[PDB]
């Protein structure tokens, strides 16, 4: 395989349907990515992640880099072996989780952060697609504010390009993709997006959304902001989300997404349940009517209700399992609805069931 | 198969391996029996819990009559419709947890449990091997109490047998045990053998050990008790135990073992580590080197070490599977050496190893 190809094989409206190609593997894309905890994807062995459907993970930079450490991480072999996935890895910065939980123009100290070190640690970590190092602008902010907080980031988008292409290894085996900022405004937005294709990165990302700002205001922002990035590179929106926000983003030409969100809450076609909830202690049907994943094969909402209450670790395995197999079988449908050009019946369809 | 069969294939010294036929399978023994919180033997699948050799689990008759009731699991299908285990369970019955968390010659009540409800309750859950309701007599016992508990402890016996005969569904698909009492004391021993004989049952425990004796003095009870035992039944130690003491108990004629003990401590044919301790930070090799369990062909200690460190699902999924895989392989071992004549053998050369 090649370091990087993105091609799209099938288009609607705004959407888009293709594959990241990259060495350690193919990436289908619009794709929803797991998001892991501290070198795991929480209370699942990655056999089971790639049963579920994913193509990449979400490494978690701001936890390793504390615990274990990046260093010792690179010196075991990498996060790929430690963990035991062999496939693409996409970490984040750090940033957003730092001030998540002392801010300067060279980064931030907390216990220290730039983008020179924050692509040393991905690259210590051996992610296959880094991030830059960025400012994830508050919500709400003001545009003086905001485009303040853009200018840096757009200067740490150089400085992480640059990083990123003096470390040979690196430069020839991952991919590298600038964050657009700029919060709700449109001459922000688009002179961040300006400032990155002018760099140029493989891929490039929508920051600072899903910070507050609710599904409307989200969804105006990426009308304007999402074709103002590059058409021919992915299109990345960090953090979200639940499906409903993932069909409309798609909609609007995102690409991938990460998210925490896939506690009791169960998705299902119908809309989410929470599993605890005294109406299931009995109930026989699984999770799902429909999900093809292997808990929705064997053990009733009753059973996982059950373990859930008893705070039992096999109720988490089991939740966590069919909600990442229910992403992926709704990513998968995406796909499969826009290369057959019925994306937006399938949308409708979806919102009509899901909120019914 | 036949509802209950239990067959002796070779011998050496007091030491027998053999099988347990039951209608939803075969145990082979000496067998250990993995035992389960509520409905689910921590952190682990039932496909996982099988793929690591287990015959038969163990339910957790005192949780589960508590939550969800005894009753919901039989509405719902009994527990192995439930919790997706096909094979044997056994089931204790209740009154060791509840004096572990008001006593007659009734039963306990704590909120009922008496032999005729104790057999009821294991009924519902749909077990396959069904304890006799006994008193688990404290450590130490003066003669006179000893006396007197194991005496209602062998009333108790044939009212369980009653209760379990006077169910037709019951008698035909389940079997029986009898626990024997009598704390350290040989008479004692001996009167509740005899009691349990006349009786007579599909299986017969030592109870009271295991509860603050030492292994010293349970060996010494245990070199008089299991001969009291009728010969062609199986033999169960309850509660029983750490790797050396499972040897031990099997060279003084046990069949069947059930423990909670296989937190960061791995057994090892070296001796138990705990993974949380630092000198395992960097540690590549496997948890075990010889171990044949999927953990120790895929992570390394350093990783398991990370994970429970960090608090981590998937590091008490992965010590778990590997502990109760590593139990199995023991019991393997002493199953091969008895069939060959050489177990005495490997006893020596287990304890050289492991105590090293
Ligand atoms: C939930 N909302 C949201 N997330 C954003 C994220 C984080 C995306 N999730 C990454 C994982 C989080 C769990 C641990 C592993 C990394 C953002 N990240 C960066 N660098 N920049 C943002 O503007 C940015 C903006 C974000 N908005
Ligand atoms: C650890 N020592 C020990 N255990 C004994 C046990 C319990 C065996 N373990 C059963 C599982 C425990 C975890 C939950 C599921 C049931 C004993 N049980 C009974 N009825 N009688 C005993 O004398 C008896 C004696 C015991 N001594
Ligand atoms: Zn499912
Ligand atoms: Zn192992």
């Amino acid at each position: 395989r090649p370091r990087f190809s993105f091609s799209i094989a099938a288009r609607e409206g705004k959407a888009r349907t293709g594959t990241i190609e990259m060495k350690r593997g193919v990436i289908r894309t619009p794709a929803f990515m797991p998001v892991g905890t501290a070198a795991t994807v929480k209370a699942l062995k990655p056999e089971t992640v790639r049963a579920t459907g994913a193509d990449i993970i979400l490494g978690n930079t701001y936890h390793l880099m504390l615990r274990p450490g990046a260093e010792r991480i690179a010196k075991l072999g990498g996060l790929h072996s430690f963990m035991g996935w062999d496939r693409p890895i996409l970490t984040d910065s750090g940033g957003y989780q730092v001030m998540s939980l002392k801010q300067s123009e060279e980064g931030v100290t907390f216990h220290m952060l730039s983008p020179e070190r924050s692509i040393e640690i991905q690259h210590l970590l051996g992610s296959d697609i880094v991030m830059a190092f960025d400012e994830c602008t508050p919500y709400p902010a003001t545009p003086s504010r905001a485009a303040s907080s853009m200018e840096r980031s757009m200067r740490w988008a150089k400085r992480s390009r640059d990083a990123f292409d003096s470390r040979k290894e690196q430069a020839e085996n991952a991919a590298l993709f600038g964050i657009q900022q700029g919060s709700v405004f449109e001459n922000l937005r688009q002179q961040s997006a300006d400032a990155l294709a002018e760099i140029g990165f493989d891929g490039y990302a929508v920051g600072g959304l899903a910070v507050g700002e609710g599904q409307d205001e989200m969804f105006r922002v990426l009308d304007f902001s999402v074709p103002m990035l590059p058409d021919d590179k992915p299109h990345y929106l960090m953090g979200v989300g639940k499906p409903d926000d993932i069909v409309g983003a798609v909609e609007r030409g995102i690409d991938m997404f990460d998210c925490v969100l896939p506690n009791g809450q169960a998705f299902t076609w119908d809309g989410p349940i929470n599993i605890r909830n005294a109406r299931f202690s009995e109930d026989l049907k699984p999770l799902d009517s429909e999900c093809h994943c292997a808990v929705c094969q064997k053990w009733s909402r009753a059973y996982i209700h059950h373990l859930i209450r008893a705070g039992e670790i096999l109720g988490a395995m089991l939740m966590t399992e069919h909600n990442i197999a229910f992403y992926q079988q709704l990513m998968q449908k995406i796909r499969d609805s826009i290369s057959e050009g019925r994306f937006s019946q399938f949308a409708q369809d979806f919102r009509a069931r899901y909120f019914a």
